[PDB]
This record gives structure tokens, C-alpha cells and sequence, in this order.
């Protein structure tokens, strides 16, 4: 259903991006890390 | 293809929720990190 | 569209291959990681 995949990529979306932003947090140490 | 993409969906989504289970980890310090 | 969706999921495949990697590499201590 291309409207449901839709809404799947869209959360997976704002996911990657949020594990992007720690993870690149953890890699440069960012406050302390 | 629809299929196609659907597979591709369903294996981005556990594999996202494997890596936010990683990365809480790792921000949490669980276990030793 | 699927075909915009398509896009989308070949590029979030990329990334969490990325992310993936950089996960690892913070698991298992890679290069004083």
C-alpha cells in the first residue's frame, strides 16, 4: 500500500536523522560524550 | 516496484530500531559504555 | 509517487548502511573509539 510505504519512509526518515545527529554526537564527543 | 520497495521498508525499519537500541546505549553508558 | 519513494529508499538504505558502520565502530572500540 503506497500510502502506508509512504508513511513508513517519512518515519524512517526523521528516525535516520535522529540517530545521524547522536551518532555524530558520539563520534566528535560532543559535551562530554 | 511496490513489492519491492515494501521489502526494502520493512528491512530499513528493524534495522533502524537495532541501531536505536545501539545508540541509547551508547548515550546511556548501559552496561559498561 | 513511487518513484519519488524509490529515492527515498535508496538514499535511507545508504545512510543506515552508514550509520551501521559508525555504530560498530563506537561498539567496538575501532581506533580508540
Amino acid at each position: 500500500e503506497v500510502e502506508a510505504l509512504e508513511k513508513k519512509v517519512e518515519a524512517l526518515e526523521l528516525k535516520v536523522q535522529k540517530l545521524e545527529k547522536k551518532v555524530e554526537a558520539l563520534e566528535h564527543g560532543w559535551d562530554g560524550r
